[PDB]
């Protein structure tokens, strides 16, 4: 093809800055729930019963669907339940699930378990956690307590037993293939030059584009590349023995790339020939429907299916993710005393933009760590007496920005509000160094905890350069950083700072962001708990704190 050295230099670079980012991207992750019990008791009494569990999916309104139902076990005193429950598990939303546990009357032993009514069986006691609560133990196992609606009694309300709950990834959903592609004797549709190929592997739709799912670097002037190795997982291409495309293609530097060849298979008769090792001829399309085989071949050279180590993996080793909180305090919110303030403290009781973003972000987050002892800036407010802070502490001490909880969090923005002047200019840099310098700290005593920083504000920033200047100093360092937007105020300049919608940061020094660290969104505040923009940006941190653990040096 056309192109000069640095021009495929480029695009490559590109691609591996892409490649660090996506990760080994695409393993939706699942999660087997196994049950046991103890102590399983109507009354005072402990006898043999045949325990059955069921499981309930708690939406945000409270209604509960049935999700999950274990086989009855019979005549027992300490039910192991051999069905598991496989669920999905989403980061980015708490998932309340309701376990109810029931004595089945002995005239349905020999009933399937999906025939039985549980108003015909012996209800005997509930209880209710987070999917997160459970993966984030150390054992994995958490231990509820089977309580019931007696009346009404806090304190001197009987057990009905005990549910263990054992949690493990499952070892499908951890797997990914790498594959290394070779091919032989390439041509150019460009006559008389060398081939400068790359792969794309590409998913199959029924009567539209074929969705690319994977590409190789360029080789310059090859006729017979051996690429650098690319990842599959199985939900990017279907199934193993789902046939997907792969072309091999001509690079040009004016975009443009021809095609070289194309073959179809699945990642099963890839399989296949890596192990006979054999070659498969290319294709080229012809007169509206026939294909041309050419000489060339594709090979397998590698083919190597992984357990990947996951988000959920790293949990496992004690790795915490601990929420930060970064609070506009500048006059455009206007006074917190006026109902149209953006911090307008509703006597009612209603949550304004800012404690929405709070609680929308750190609701999720908090579940991972186990201290939950949470850094609370202000920026842009005068204090009693004081200049103009760009970075106080939410709680109003000097020493420490540490706070108890989401509670705590929720609590020191209430005090704040009233024990500052809103002031002004609104600046990122000082809480982006503030937030640093603790994930700096905590690297550099070895542990292991990783930092989210949420930062909500209301206009554009002023100081656009020692922001990025610090964005990328802290791009090395186990810190993510969200933006949330309230208000109506147009927020263009933001976009250049996310990680979609933006390009990767340089810094006014001239050095690049080892990654993507920043997210922008802005929270257009009509929404009222529905569509919770806030879910997207979470569900890019696993990403985020697992490229920070593969760069890590």
């Amino acid at each position: 093809g056309t192109s000069s050295m640095a021009d495929i230099g480029s695009t490559n670079d590109a691609l591996d800055y892409y490649l660090k980012s996506k990760g080994f991207n695409g393993l939706f992750s699942q999660i087997e729930l196994s049950f046991s019990a103890s102590n399983l008791r109507d009354r005072d009494v402990l006898s043999k019963s045949d325990p059955m569990v069921v499981v309930y999916q708690k939406e945000k309104d409270a209604t509960l669907s049935e999700v999950f139902r274990s086989e009855v076990v019979l005549n027992s005193l300490a039910p192991k339940w051999i069905k598991k429950f496989i669920v999905a598990y989403h980061f980015e939303t708490v998932q309340t699930l309701v376990f109810r546990v029931y004595d089945v009357d002995t005239k349905f032993q020999n009933s399937r378990e999906e025939m039985l009514k549980l108003d015909e069986q012996q209800f005997l006691g509930e209880a209710t956690c987070a999917l997160s609560e459970i993966i984030t133990k150390s054992t994995r196992t958490s231990t509820l307590e089977l309580k019931r609606k007696d009346g009404f009694a806090p304190q001197a309300q009987p057990h009905h037993g005990k549910l263990i709950i054992h949690a493990e990834e499952s070892l499908a959903s951890k797997i990914s293939t790498e594959i290394v592609f070779r091919c032989s004797n390439l041509e150019s549709k460009d006559l008389f030059s060398k081939s400068d190929p790359f792969l794309v592997v590409s998913k199959i739709v029924e009567h539209g584009t074929p969705i690319p799912v994977s590409k190789t670097e360029v080789r310059k002037n090859d006729l017979n590349p051996i690429w650098k190795p690319v990842f599959l997982s199985v939900q990017q291409v279907g199934s193993k023995d789902s046939p997907v495309i792969i072309e091999c293609s001509d690079f040009n530097s004016n975009g443009k790339h021809s095609l070289i060849g194309k073959v179809q298979k699945s990642l099963s008769d890839l399989e296949k020939l890596h192990l006979a090792g054999q070659g498969i001829n290319f294709s080229l399309p012809t007169g509206a429907g026939q294909n041309k085989v050419l000489k060339s071949q594709l090979f397998v050279d590698k083919f190597t299916e992984t357990v990947h180590h996951t988000f959920l993996e790293y949990l496992a080793s004690g790795f915490e993710l601990n929420f930060m909180v970064a609070i506009d305090f500048t006059a455009s919110n206007g006074n917190p005393r006026l109902p149209d303030s953006l911090h307008y403290i509703d006597p009612s009781g209603r949550l304004n933009a800012y404690q929405r973003a709070i609680m929308d972000v750190g609701e999720v987050l908090q579940f991972y760590d186990s201290d939950k002892r949470f850094p609370a800036w202000g920026f842009g407010a005068r204090p009693i007496d004081a200049p103009v802070s760009h970075c106080f502490n939410l709680n109003g001490s000097s020493s420490y920005s540490e706070v108890d909880g989401i509670q705590g969090i929720m609590t020191s923005y209430t005090s704040a509000l009233f024990n500052v002047s809103l002031a002004g200019p609104t600046l990122f840099g000082p809480v982006i160094n503030a937030a640093a310098m603790i994930a700096s700290a905590s690297l550099a005593q070895g542990s292991r905890k990783y930092y989210v920083l949420l930062i909500i504000t209301d206009g554009v920033i002023t100081d656009l350069q020692e922001t990025k200047d610090a964005l990328v100093s802290a791009s090395d360092l186990p810190l993510s950083i969200l933006i949330v937007g309230v208000g109506g105020a147009d927020f263009k300049e933001m976009e250049i700072l996310d990680a979609d919608k933006g390009e990767r940061l340089e810094s006014s020094s001239g050095r690049l962001a080892s990654r993507d660290i920043v997210q922008f969104v802005a929270l257009r505040d009509v929404q009222y708990g529905e569509i919770s923009v806030v879910q997207a940006l979470l569900a890019e941190l696993p990403s985020q704190f697992l490229t920070y653990m593969r760069i890590r040096n």
